[PDB]
């Protein structure tokens, strides 16, 4: 109660504490949808995100979704990898002086709230898998955000890309509402 | 600290999270956070404050200020701190929960798009602003790209928006912050 303290379960501290480099886009977010699945098996929302640096593929930071866990509704994955990050190299922005360009590799485009947070981290990039009609269609909001996100986005100099491995994304948020109940069902 | 994510809080803020304090009016309680924005200026921090308070009591459950620099996290706005520090207090994710006390957030100024999703996701039933969007860009704060009639967004979502509230006061701290 004397400072706002999220805590990351043991298969992210490792996530956050081994060295990995991951060059190829489908490497990065092949790792991140791992998370995904690692996070929902640790009680976790089905989301996940990392913050890499852009040009050589060096893991900084990886973040979930630890919003029921961690009794905080801005525990998104986004918040925790960016805010990660920041802790790690020492700094509220990641464009800072002498740090290399960053990009944030998550497994759903953001809510309106990350989405706004991707514009103050200094962040340079943004990669995701799932696109917004695929996790509303589920039952997932995104909420308000402004009219053409994307544009405003690159408009901030953060480039946007989207629908890398949509397919395996959308295979485990599939997954997820399947055991989203409170009715047992052995195979969850 | 290395694994969890842990934003530390300066004395005048973790003090005010550990004090009782029952502010019935809602000039009362936005006079308060204007009074913490002061403290979080002198303790390194951005010129915002917000509270936490039960709607109709005006029990004060959690307050946040800005910390992005000294905390080196640019997701540290004084209405993230304030409404993650309340959910820890009330032991759960959702304000909203059945059997809780209808919660409001009072903040020194109108919220960045940033925040203005984590209202939306907070299960606050209230947001009461003092400073004007306007009046936080006029020191060089950017409130980001929020959808079109953000107000009429929230009142949508059934959460109420008071703006306005101690305007004044509110700008007097934010002209003092850009002068110094
Ligand atoms: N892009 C998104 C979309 C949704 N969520 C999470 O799933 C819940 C319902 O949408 C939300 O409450 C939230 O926990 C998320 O973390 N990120
Ligand atoms: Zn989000
Ligand atoms: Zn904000």
């Amino acid at each position: 109660n004397d400072a706002l303290h999220i805590g990351l379960p043991p298969f992210l501290v490792q996530a956050n504490n081994e060295p990995r480099v991951l060059a190829a886009p489908e490497a990065r977010m092949g790792y991140v949808l791992e998370l995904v699945r690692a996070n929902i098996a640790a009680d976790g929302g089905p989301f996940a995100a990392a913050v890499f640096e852009r040009d050589s593929g060096l893991l900084i930071a990886a973040g979930t979704n630890r919003v029921v866990p961690g009794r905080c509704s801005a525990a998104h994955a986004e918040i925790l990898a960016l805010s990660l990050a920041q802790a790690k190299l020492d700094t509220h922005d990641l464009s800072a002086d002498g740090l290399p360009a960053c990009e944030l590799v998550t497994s759903a485009e953001p809510c309106v709230m990350c989405f706004g947070a991707v514009i103050w981290s200094g962040v340079r990039s943004l990669v995701c898998a799932a696109r917004s009609d695929d996790v509303e269609a589920i039952g997932f909001d995104e909420g308000p955000r402004p009219e053409n996100w994307m544009g405003g986005l690159e408009a901030r100099g953060i480039t946007v890309t989207t629908g890398l491995l949509r397919d395996a994304a959308c295979a485990l948020l599939r997954e997820y509402n399947a055991c989203n109940g409170v009715i047992y069902n052995a195979r969850c």
